């Protein structure tokens, strides 16, 4: 049930609008990596590989959730940002 729900908001998020934030792309980034991963255990990118730097970080930020807490938190990010984009539109 979270798995299969966790995978279904997973393809939702693909069609959101892009006018969203920076910060929530890094925190969905950040919860589907720790969602499906766990902890980050890779050594943080170089100093000048900022793209994946901001990535690693985002996964670092949230390292204490576990696997299935992070599914929970990814599916009720995308549903707030889903009925927040519905409730903007005409």
């Amino acid at each position: 049930g979270l798995q299969e729900e966790f995978e279904e908001f997973a393809e939702k998020a693909k069609t959101l609008p892009d006018t969203i934030s920076n910060e929530d792309k890094l925190l969905l980034y950040g919860l589907y990596k720790q969602a499906t991963v766990g902890p980050v255990t890779t050594g943080r990118p170089g100093i000048f590989n900022l793209k994946d730097r901001y990535k690693w970080d985002a996964w670092k930020a949230v390292e204490g959730k576990s696997k299935e807490e992070a599914m929970a938190d990814y599916i009720t990010k995308v549903k707030q940002l889903l009925e927040e984009a519905s409730a903007s539109t005409s």
